[PDB]
């Protein structure tokens, strides 16, 4: 997929970092924050139906990350015929 998984880390970083547009994340800025890992607000997207999801609620799965809705009908009950 990506051939370039190599560390070479930096002397230090004062600020969260983002993974999907690798860009620097700060406070005052509405982003997502997991387990380290930040995602902006924007950046935040879904697994499923790809959509940015950001502050809003959210549900990370196993290599992947499902946005309530999708989750609300993928796993959580709903009425199919509405
Ligand atoms: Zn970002
Ligand atoms: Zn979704």
């Amino acid at each position: 997929g990506s051939s370039g998984s190599s560390g070479k880390c930096t002397t230090r970083e004062d600020s969260p970092k983002c993974k999907g547009c690798f860009k620097a994340i700060v406070a005052g800025d509405q982003n997502v924050e997991y387990k380290g890992t930040v995602w902006h607000k924007d950046c935040f997207t879904c697994s499923n139906c790809k959509q940015v999801i950001g502050t809003g609620s959210f549900f990370p799965k196993g290599e992947d990350f499902y946005c309530v809705t999708c989750h609300e009908t993928k796993f959580a009950s709903g009425p199919s015929s509405g």
